[PDB]
């Protein structure tokens, strides 16, 4: 009895998104997977569903991190307004960014690509850089956030992810006179805006691959498992690395993302260091800068328990091979959104079922039904 996931090229497709490290292959909270001309540089290859870098400047402020970043100091504004996004505009005055995807889609041309994300991270791919120092231009490249529901795409100048820490930012103006406001990445679900997050490097190649390569959506009525002993055994409680309630579906989504174990690339270390200035929109990289390559707890299994009437994100750290169809259960990643897609369909006609060893009188059966999978315990004593 083998692995029906890998007994079909659909089946193949669609279990290879969910390998992450292979797929993605940096970090997904904090993404510094690259380095280049002395900087960390956001490095993964699948767009990131949903992705915020979360603001904490004080009230008065805009607080929206797709704002313009400064140009120039105000030494007497602490901490100075702006978001991360590029502020030049072309020598026609027009700015770079944010750009309405229509206009991408007329400046890359006939044959440019054929996703918004795709266009959106090329633009980014090509955009020269110029050095937010030196001021020279940088071979560095930007990441991008494109927003679903303006259509619009951003290229962010500035690449950090997190700042955290008294030291070295202010909350919500506490300490007072500190250059930066503290930030970090957040998964939103807002009706105003759709946003995904990505490294310019989503463009490499092709640049549409997303689509088909990588973990966009939550699968419903479904969860990760591992093939073991001819049937799927999901990732539970026994083999997770955090498994607690979740009032709902939406807020495993959250969590799996924020999960102190998730795939990062952030200094998990603290060295004894000045403020940042104004302008340190890039974090420097120093030979211990860490790299998960998107190894981490990124996927998560949110099901009811049949045993306590409990709803559980468990939260797991393997690279699943396998999908245990379960109705009501859905399968998330950090990578992911929350809108969700179906399992493969499945051909009934010539699908060969597959039956676990008998263990105490019941044995697992997968099969196809209606062109569905299905996952049943099945009586195997007479
Ligand atoms: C960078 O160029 C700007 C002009 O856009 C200038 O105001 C600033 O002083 C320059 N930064 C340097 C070279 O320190």
């Amino acid at each position: 009895g083998q692995n029906p996931w890998a007994t079909t090229t659909a089946f193949a497709d669609f279990m290879k998104r969910f390998n992450i490290p292979q797929v993605h292959g940096s970090g997904i909270f904090v993404d510094l997977g690259r380095d280049t001309e002395g900087y960390r540089e956001v490095g993964g290859k699948c767009p990131v569903f949903g992705k915020a870098i979360q603001m904490h400047q004080p009230a008065e402020y805009s607080n929206n991190f797709l704002d313009d970043a400064p140009t120039s100091n105000d030494a007497s504004k602490k901490p100075l307004p702006g978001g991360f996004n590029n502020p030049q505009v072309y020598t026609s005055g027009q700015k770079f960014s944010p750009i309405d995807d229509s206009l991408l889609q007329e400046r890359l041309g006939t044959a440019g690509p054929k996703t918004a994300i795709g266009r959106c991270a090329l633009y980014a791919y090509s955009t020269i850089a110029v050095n937010p120092s030196t001021n020279y231009t940088s071979t560095y490249k930007y990441p991008f956030v494109y927003d679903a529901v303006s259509r619009k795409c951003y290229v962010l100048s500035v690449s950090a992810q997190l700042l955290k820490g008294e030291k070295y930012c202010s909350v919500n103006g506490t300490p007072s006179g500190l250059t930066w406001a503290c930030f970090e990445p957040v998964k939103e679900k807002s009706s105003a805006r759709a946003l995904v997050y990505g490294s310019a490097f989503v463009a490499e190649g092709n640049p549409d691959a997303w689509q088909s390569a990588c973990p966009n959506d939550a699968v419903k009525d479904a969860l990760f498992g591992k093939w073991e002993d001819g049937q799927c055994v999901p990732f539970d409680t026994k083999t997770s690395v955090q498994s607690d309630q979740a009032t709902n579906k939406e807020e495993c989504w959250k969590r799996v993302f924020a999960n102190p174990l998730v795939a990062s690339d952030a200094p998990t270390t603290y060295p004894e260091a000045a403020q940042k200035n104004w302008n340190d929109f890039w974090p420097v990289h120093e030979q211990s800068s860490p790299k998960s390559g998107g190894f981490g707890a990124n996927w998560a299994n949110f099901y009811l328990e049949k045993e306590s009437g409990e709803t559980i994100c468990a939260i797991f750290d393997q690279v699943p091979d396998c999908f245990a169809p379960i109705t009501g259960a859905v399968a998330y990643t950090a990578l992911g959104s929350s809108t969700e897609v179906n399992l493969p369909q499945c051909d009934s006609a010539s699908f060969i079922p597959i039956e676990g060893p008998c263990n105490n009188c019941v044995q697992v059966v997968t099969e196809c039904v209606g062109n569905q999978f299905d996952q049943t315990s099945k009586a195997c004593c007479t």
